[PDB]
């Protein structure tokens, strides 16, 4: 963000290695919750990853 | 930064307020000591402001 520069946050990433190949693959959803900018930490949905 | 978020500083204001156009326009020179990016807490001038 230009003015005042806090980096929000537009995603995420899980880095595969040689080993979590196999282990990056069973997890098939993902439930985050977090705190965002006019209000605080709200619990936000559990969709599916990306890939 | 590109590559990852981390908002490396450029430069620094300081608002004038109705109340403080006397004491900010009185300093001349500013001198500047932080977290370098590969070295360490090192101390870098005293350089005149720039308006």
């Amino acid at each position: 963000n230009p003015s005042t520069g806090n980096t929000y946050i537009n995603g995420m990433y899980f880095a595969p290695t040689q080993t979590n190949k196999e282990a990056l693959d069973y997890i098939q959803k993902y439930r985050v919750e977090a705190t965002l900018q006019y209000s605080g930490f709200k619990d936000i949905g559990t969709k599916d990853k990306e890939m």
